[PDB]
């Protein structure tokens, strides 16, 4: 039994590294109610035809 | 006749870049009564001598 200092034996660990982005967010669910448009000036102007 | 809305109707032009300079600056006329030194430190000194 090699007596060891209790700092130099906790040195022996591994990382992981696992736990990363475990906790996520709520599902997006925008998609099933909007419609995605760009933009390319301060603002964006619709226009359509009567029928 | 289509009956479009105001906005769409006032969005119907066309852009003209000929007024871009603006009213150009009064000619430079400095030189005829100026005469141009070049400095290289914090101030010149002038010296001359008396007749």
């Amino acid at each position: 039994m090699i007596v060891t200092p209790a700092s130099i034996k906790a040195l022996m660990t591994s990382w992981r590294k696992d736990f990363q982005g475990g906790l996520e967010d709520a599902p997006s669910q925008y998609n099933k109610i909007a419609m995605v448009v760009n933009s390319s000036t301060r603002s964006n102007t619709y226009g359509w035809l009567g029928k």
